[PDB]
Formats: C-alpha cells, structure tokens, sequence
C-alpha cells in the first residue's frame, strides 16, 4: 500500500 497509502484509504472512508 506504498500508493494506496495516500487514497485507498481516501476511499474506504
């Protein structure tokens, strides 16, 4: 999750 980091997470908000 090196990018996912930034917004994978902004997603599963």
């Amino acid at each position: 999750v090196r990018r996912f980091a930034w917004w994978w997470a902004f997603l599963r908000r």
